[PDB]
């Protein structure tokens, strides 16, 4: 079976940016628990879960118009020409991948003063994308109540595990 509209889901994912960085991660060991078609994590990554079934394992990249990644200031400064030393010529407008502080930072020049170039990673709202390792754990068609209420209905465990066992289970 696979993942579709009021089927619930535990997917095992990892979110990273386009730099590399790793920004939140849902484990193996722990999926996030959801109720598809539902709106329960973000905009792209349930419509690219879609279609597939429990064990598919594929890095996913959804740009902050749909995903996490909004709006951050941190990501704008203001790096000397000097640095840029490889580029053609420092325009207004140009895209670039840039090394930094921060690893490669894929951002755009929105000025070029006298001596640095004003360069911002949020494009439209933000535009930077994430790129999310993507581990269905499990897919199952919800009991209605998980539906009536809009989310799961008996997903976080209590410990652990329940059946932990030392004797011969095979008989």
């Amino acid at each position: 079976m696979k993942v579709a509209k009021d089927l619930v889901v535990s997917l095992a994912y990892q979110v990273r940016t386009e730099d590399g960085v790793l920004v939140d991660e849902s484990p193996v060991s722990a999926p996030l628990d959801y109720l598809h078609g539902h709106g329960s994590l973000i905009s792209g990554l349930e419509t690219a879960l879609e279609g597939h079934e429990v064990g598919d394992k594929f890095d996913v990249a959804v740009g902050a118009n749909d995903a996490y990644g909004q709006y951050d200031e941190n990501l704008v400064q203001r790096v000397p020409k000097d640095v840029f030393m490889g580029v053609d010529e420092l325009q207004v407008g140009m895209r670039f991948l840039a090394e930094t502080d921060q690893g490669p930072v894929p951002v755009e020049i929105t000025a070029v003063e006298d001596d640095h170039v004003v360069v911002d990673g949020n494009h439209m709202l933000a535009g930077q994308n994430l790129k999310f390792n993507v581990e269905v754990v499990a897919i199952r068609e919800a009991t209605e109540e998980e539906l009536a209420h809009g989310h799961v209905h008996g997903a976080h465990d209590h410990h652990h595990d329940h059946d932990h066992d030392h004797h011969h289970h095979h008989h």
